């Protein structure tokens, strides 16, 4: 019984394009990029399901450059299986990887590091 | 002049091809690795000059599938700018993340692994 977040409710019902798309598949979670993005200082938003006081699942994250713009995403499977946070820094290291690639700078909220 | 090889001159003399092309530019080393290629097995030969007995600097590191075919390369700048282990280890590190991206699976010649 519970839910935290990054992101206003704006930022995540919000949708959005990629010029590059680059999507996969890491177990249970989506990642999507768009490669088309570079130079750009980046964040990573995200936003658990908190269960008696503790971050459990995932419900999303976002990637963000300094303009408010949306250039990447990990979101949990349609089949919603489920999904360890291991999948997740997993699939987290990833993304920044992927992005990092077209020497955008990313950064990493609070929020998340904590994770674990 | 001294140096050390995991490859065969073929391997490297060796011309290739992206189908879908990636380059990057790793302080003073280039990275490049076709992105169309996935679920492959995939390892990382790699070729140093030795001097008095230590593998100083990579002169060429190339990425094979198991069919013997290039999919990614780690070639010093031009300008040849002294580049170090880090560049080295950092570049690495990532080609292999571009690869990992692909569900590619990419070992590491013993060679390499060594250093440091």
């Amino acid at each position: 019984s519970r839910y935290l977040t990054d992101m206003t409710l704006e930022e995540m019902s919000r949708d959005w394009s990629m010029l590059i798309p680059k999507q996969k598949v890491a177990g249970p979670l989506c990642i999507r990029m768009d490669q088309a993005i570079m130079d750009k200082n980046i964040i990573l938003k995200a936003n658990f399901s908190v269960i008696f006081d503790r971050l459990e699942t995932l419900i999303l994250l976002r990637a963000f450059t300094e303009e408010g713009a949306i250039v990447g995403e990990i979101s949990p499977l349609p089949s919603l299986p489920g999904h360890t946070a291991e999948d997740v820094k997993n699939a987290v290291g990833v993304l920044i990887g992927g992005l990092e690639w077209n020497d955008n700078t990313v950064r990493v909220s609070e929020t998340l590091q904590r994770f674990a």
